[PDB]
């Protein structure tokens, strides 16, 4: 039920903690 897509890049981004995402 819905498990893909905006998953593997966003878990995988967000993987850690935010990362560039958040960037200081």
């Amino acid at each position: 039920y819905n498990g893909y897509l905006c998953i593997a890049v966003a878990a995988g981004a967000g993987t850690g903690y935010f990362l560039f995402s958040w960037k200081k």
